[PDB]
């Protein structure tokens, strides 16, 4: 056996460990700040929308046929603007964007940000601020990718690495600008937009940099109002933890049958147009015209759902409208995200597993009156089990709800949850999302090559 | 290029994605209650040691000559039969054991779990009972990475995968036991402990199984406070975040002139006993001895330095006494680990960070008046900081200072301290310090056999 060879290079490659040349690390700082900065001016241009929009749901309130049919058509012309902007000029830009980005990481999928910038910036502030059920994480990571691509022609830096970190780069920072998190953004790129079959040269310290440029950007320029805000809730004894276990099952689960129906509602829906240009259109002005209309009537069901998050947690909702939200909000999650709206479901899963949760907890408070528990802490543990048990990325999850919720004293209820969730997953058959829209994107790409 | 056949191989891997087989799930959660036990066992005999030396220091108070020969005799004793342990049956469970886990990781540096186990627990019973200037997480994370190498032969488990998961997953769950810290057990495996220069298959969700069966085990049979109880800190506004900036410069130019003195004396140490057992015991029991005495006298110049955290971190040290703590805590670092002592610096590093950091936050203070800053914001920011500048580990001691100060509004100053360290580390000349002794270790066994 040769490792004396091995053993010989690993010594030299050791004392080279974490040496990051300075242009790469200079551009991540410049791909970062531009990341944070079009992370605001979306945040800006759809929270804009949205009070347009409900500012006119107050001027004809004397007339409610015509107030429903403002709520219908005003949701209906934003999504048809960002139908169209995907099917005509640049159709990657449709749905999520992460395996968009997670396919350039391995050398599939063009980074064609001269389309893709000015279609999942301006037809993401149409779906999005016409309150489709769609996140922001959707568009800025795609958005942040295209970015740490646009710098990387424009400056022309040569080399394998230096194009494998910008662009990661910037979807590391596209993801902390949407959440107000930090460390969820580099740790979506360690372990879930990482190549996970092959070694990659990803810096991670230019992941760093342009996680905190972006971060800074939302000191300076953002003000709004800290999207997950609840307050510190109970503690967690040590004997209760064998109830966080029965909800990562739980999740574990639903988990992989939320996935084939995200991927069976896309081949469904594909059925109604055909791929064609109008009936695309048509259908995606019903989809955001109906979420609109299901945004002042009964509004819990439609939006990105940071809304509810707060409402839940031990809150106003009993029993009857936590299951009624639930299955209303998988409904009109299914609808935007597999249509090929842009505009993520991360965010989506968010409050999906808000809602399973507290539900679980008040059952959980009701059969064990000894335990001394409250609903609110089992909806902090499911917060991110819907990402564990469908995205498959328990780590960024667990590490985002405590960016977002700011309880450490829930931390392993959170990440017993986070793991029942990626183990039964595991165990039922469910594939992680974003690399089944990749093995289908890529499928269909070898399918279309003679 | 030939493409065709690459994205086939990305279809066939995307689709059987995240599927750790059940054996090293299983085995995972073996591992990681085993090193839970082994920690708690750990600590517990630690904390039995320090209460028995203490003790012996309420009986004989009035004769003051001999309260500081019997605090000198004790630990001097309990460090001897720590130096010897090490030099007679596992020279290898000398030091930290984190570069011995690295390499191993890298099939380099073999696991003799029949003799380290029983060396590296009652030497580091020895030498951290004894009051030196040690963390327990480098006889945690070693003792830990045996013990997944030990539950490796009892069930013979082969191939490469279940022999680098399980190697990994009781070094997680050693670093999470030792801090009560499960985010940042993880974490050091994903971005430290690793190959970092090639692909392994070493399988993180069963990383997260033995970090869950270890901090689950913390709360069962370990019953202490919290190792920091520093409370909820100012909130850091965004135009004072610059200061942190040169928090991290400073931090990043020590951290390399710290890692020449961590080496350099491991170098001289060296030369006073050559290697020979005998006059390394007698050294070690001078240097463990003295430690003890300063247990007594300036008991904050020695020890592992979690008590002397709170009482930084805006607390009542002077300016003159945090700078005299400094350099005696510098010295007594490197007086206990370079000598080959069985204790890490992971721990007396967060002392040594939140010491530097204080002192800075109390000149920014009195410079800045118009930020009204306090000194405890910047103690928390150093805390990671020298891991940062001297471990090149910046992702886990920001997210190991969050396990346990528990301070979520400080988290952008966490990181641009932890940036500026790592930035500074590298263009001043500095290595990884845990790298740095394995390309060490590694060059002297191949010197002597090649
Ligand atoms: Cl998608
Ligand atoms: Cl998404
Ligand atoms: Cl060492
Ligand atoms: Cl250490």
């Amino acid at each position: 056996q040769a490792a004396r060879l091995r053993r010989r290079q690993l010594i030299r490659q050791l004392l080279e460990r974490d040496k990051t040349p300075l242009a790469i690390l200079f551009m991540a700082a410049v791909v970062g700040t531009l990341v944070g900065l079009a992370a605001v001016a979306f945040d800006k241009g759809v929270a804009w929308l949205q009070n347009q929009r409900m500012g006119a749901l107050v001027h004809t309130a004397d007339n409610y046929p015509l107030l429903l049919t403002v709520a219908f058509l005003a949701s209906a012309v934003l999504a048809m603007f960002g139908y169209f902007l995907v099917r005509k000029y640049a159709p990657e830009a449709g749905g999520s964007g992460i395996p968009e980005i997670e396919g350039a990481l391995e050398d599939q999928r063009p980074v064609r940000w001269w389309r893709v910038l000015p279609v999942k910036f301006f037809g993401g502030l149409g779906t999005l601020g016409g309150g489709m059920v769609l996140g922001r994480e959707g568009p800025t990571v795609q958005i942040g990718g295209n970015i740490g691509r646009m710098v990387l022609d424009i400056f022309r830096l040569k080399g394998d690495e230096a194009r494998h970190t910008l662009l990661a780069t910037g979807a590391a920072a596209g993801l902390a600008a949407a959440f107000n998190a930090p460390l969820a953004g580099i740790l979506f790129i360690i372990e879930e937009m990482r190549p996970q079959f092959r070694y990659t040269l990803i810096s991670i310290k230019a992941v760093f940099i342009g996680v905190i440029m972006s971060t800074i950007m939302y000191c300076i320029f953002n003000h709004e109002v800290a999207l997950i805000d609840v307050g510190k809730l109970s503690d967690a004894p040590c004997n209760t933890l064998w109830l966080y276990l029965i909800l990562g099952i739980i999740f574990g689960i639903f988990g992989p049958i939320f996935n084939k129906w995200v991927l069976g509602m896309q081949d469904l829906l594909h059925r109604v147009h055909g791929g064609n240009i109008t009936k695309w259109v048509l259908m995606g002005g019903a989809i955001g015209g109906l979420c609109g209309l299901l945004g002042f009537v009964a509004p819990a069901t439609s939006g990105g759902g940071f809304n509810l998050i707060p409402i839940a947690t031990a809150g106003n909702f009993s029993m009857g409208m936590l299951v009624f939200i639930f299955v209303a909000r998988v409904i009109t999650t299914l609808l935007c995200f597999s249509s090929g709206a842009p505009g993520g479901i991360f965010a989506p899963m968010l409050a999906l597993g808000t809602v399973l949760g507290t539900a679980f907890g008040m059952v959980a408070v009701e059969l064990f009156p000894q335990y001394h528990l409250e609903a609110g802490t089992f909806a902090i543990a499911g917060m991110g089990a819907l990402l564990a048990a469908s995205i498959r990325a328990p780590l960024t999850g667990i590490i985002l709800v405590l960016e977002m919720t700011d309880n450490y004293q829930l931390i392993l209820p959170m990440i017993i949850t986070g793991l029942g969730a990626t183990l039964l997953a595991q165990f039922t058959g469910g594939k992680p999302l974003y690399s089944a829209i990749l093995a289908r994107t890529l499928a269909k790409q070898e399918a279309e090559q003679l």
